[PDB]
């Protein structure tokens, strides 16, 4: 409790808030190109996610150290696999942040067009992007409740139609446009596989956050599996509904399926309704990273395992200086993309970050084992049988990545292990040392 | 010394003989496609080498366990990253392995044709491939010795016109052909980088082999950087030294650019010549991976880290079991061909992940022993690091892809075999 923590709902708000976030939008505009054979793509990507959800969520149960993901892997391998873990995950995060901002501010552009011009839009964002920082200076109660606004705000119309979408949902569109791709049933469930799997990247958020959570061993597993089912539920009934709405043909151009899932449903400016749910959606997402940015930062600071001034608190205890850093690094790698001007463009070093995701998620169902096995009692099979399924989730996502962002990716793993080396000589501690 | 052990000379022989191995005689061929500015790249491509031998060399000195890359691993990072050593750099080694005996047998066929055929060339080598795995059994002391001859026999041509081919040798034409790539001199050398780079996996060799090593304090250090030196004197003067002999436009279309060199200077015959030093070459080398092969299983499994088959030796200590697997699967992913190298891709990286491990492994455990030379042994290990990720920057990136997804399956594993067995830095209470 003591005293301003977090509780249940804005803690499993935040999970489906950055799950959701930015791609619960275009989600039946990328399964258009497929068809509505991608049900049966959500189908396996659901219970994979599900593993990695209930992974997570023994594992907080377990041990509900701060930083999640970071914190198992140094249980189980060491320092060394946990300072890779964080660098990866601290990444992964304020990149994923600079996205949001990108993408919710855009959304505001249909109120604004003022701000399609390159140059303002970046100005707009150094902005938002600081008021979120601010929030988040005034501490982890105040953005989850931020996001919590934001995320409810974004579900609108993700029930909307979710729910009364149905009303004028038919079989004759949905099905004729069942499987558009023009290739084999698995190959249809393969080319909907590469959407649908990172549509889960999220599901460590309330373990990361543990350390800010109010009681973390209830609370921690309830907002980790709370949170994947809302995003479930949302994507399968929103993303079916919609590819019975609107035709084959128009939805896959879409560039705002949900705007027009609107027009013809309570027209007008009802796209405005959208566009702004939109918006508020990545918005609160947004602030929500910069949250988990600043929580591996401050855990691995903490331990020795990343520089001590992202360990610094304020009284309240939230890592100030550790957030002005992340606050600043955005502002930088965000001038530098002023639409080309420097060079190119560059959602590439998004992409890598996704997959830095994916790591902490493989050492945690290997944490999960390594550490847990003492308390699985006579349920051994069922802990193996989840695992195993999030094991199969983390690299059939990768499976299907692209080359050039795993290349990356993999080359950015080298040379965090050359850091480690390079600053931790003499302060490392070898499990079976020289003698002098 | 006691008994059955390997001496100082085939120990590095087996360096130089895995390094040069089937890519020595291929080199300037496709350093041909760029020109004598690839001089520049083997300048950047022996300092980056000699770091990671000195790494290497240094390490084993210090450490001279059996398994080498494996055993440091283990040391620094425990038994995971240890586990995760192995199984790399034993599938980096009979995939290689795979490699060496085919372009081995495929030098043969210009003397026997008969095997261009795709079938009986499978065939051949699943014959030749246990004629090795066999004399293996009979012991490294065995194989390190017809290793020693297969690259001895291998190095006469690669002398031969290394020294005796600058009498043949002309400015204007090596110079005339600098920069054919059409690349920014910046550009050219990273497009030899590409090549040259991966001239140098082997110099692990020597420290993985301590366990059968004579003196290992002494040798495997010494072999590793002899070695190491070997192979940059014969690269660098005897590419240069083709490139002055042959015009760029003809060399850079050769199958084989020693056969056609060999032909100026001995003529007609000198393809025999070659083309069985070519294949001695590589079937050397072919022993000498098997041999490794055989050694990581044999560490590993002795620790529990993998299974307890590849422990299990023969009174003379050397892991049969162990091998005949590695036998029976370099049977079974042959046959796997016939018609109906991305394999083989994948492979190369496998050995890169060692390499950085073993870099971090000299800091991690060895500070304590660097005395004021400390500055030197990071500037040198830098270098060895700037050499492994300038490799992995410049390969394709479906083979890094797919390097990278086996790593994962690998940490899948350990997870699935080792709980219960595994043991934590910092546990949970019961
Ligand atoms: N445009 C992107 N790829 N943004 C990355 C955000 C990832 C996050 N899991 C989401 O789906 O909302
Ligand atoms: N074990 C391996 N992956 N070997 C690949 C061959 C590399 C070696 N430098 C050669 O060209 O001969």
């Amino acid at each position: 409790a003591d005293a301003h923590k977090v509780g249940l709902i804005p803690v499993t708000l935040m999970v489906s808030g950055n799950i959701m976030g930015s791609g619960v939008f275009l989600l039946p505009a990328n399964l258009a190109s497929t068809g509505g054979i991608a049900i049966y793509g959500w189908l396996v990507t659901i219970i994979g996610a599900l593993g990695l959800s209930m992974v997570y969520a023994k594992m907080s149960f377990l041990d509900p150290s701060p930083g999640g993901s970071y914190a198992y892997a140094r249980r189980c391998f060491g320092p060394f696999l946990g300072y890779q873990t964080n660098v990866l995950y601290w990444l992964a995060c304020w990149i994923g942040a600079i996205a949001m901002v990108v993408i919710g501010v855009g959304y505001l552009s249909y109120f604004f067009p003022i701000l399609k011009d390159p140059l303002v839009l970046t100005i707009t964002c150094v902005v938002v992007l600081w008021i979120f920082v601010l929030l988040n200076i005034v501490g982890p109660k105040m953005i989850t409740r931020v996001q919590a606004v934001a995320t409810v705000l974004a579900l609108i119309p993700i029930v909307g139609i979710a729910v009364f979408g149905w009303f004028w949902f038919r079989g004759e569109t949905y099905m004729a446009a069942w499987n558009v791709s023009g290739l084999g049933t698995f190959g249809a469930i393969q080319s909907t596989l590469n959407v649908t799997l990172w549509s889960f990247i999220g599901v460590e958020s309330a373990s990361v956050a543990a350390g800010v959570v109010k009681n973390p061993k209830r609370n921690v597993p309830i907002a980790t599996i709370g949170g994947v089912l809302i995003a479930a539920v949302c994507y399968v009934l929103s993303t079916t509904a919609i590819m019975g709405m609107i035709p084959n043909a128009a939805l896959r151009v879409s560039a705002s399926p949900f705007g027009d899932a609107a027009r013809m449903a309570l027209g007008d400016t009802a796209g405005a309704i959208v566009s702004f749910c939109a918006a508020a959606g990545c918005l609160g997402s947004l602030g929500g990273w910069t949250l988990l940015a600043g929580q591996t930062a401050k855990a691995a600071a903490d331990d020795g395992l990343f520089p001590p001034i992202f360990a610094r608190v304020n009284k309240a205890g939230t890592p100030v200086a550790g957030l002005i850093i992340v606050g600043i690094l955005m502002t930088i790698f965000q001038l530098s993309s002023i639409s080309p001007n420097a060079t190119k463009e560059f959602g590439l070093v998004s992409s890598v970050s996704v997959i830095f995701t994916l790591v902490p998620y493989l050492y945690t169902c290997a944490a999960l084992l390594l550490l847990g096995h003492g308390h699985f009692g006579k349920a051994r099979p069922a802990y193996l049988a989840v695992t195993t399924i999030a094991f199969l989730y983390c690299i059939w996502a990768v499976v299907g990545s692209g080359a050039k962002e795993v290349m990356w990716s993999f080359v950015t793993l080298m040379v965090i292990t050359a850091m480690y080396a390079l600053n931790y000589n003499r302060l490392h501690k070898n499990p079976y040392p020289l003698d002098a």
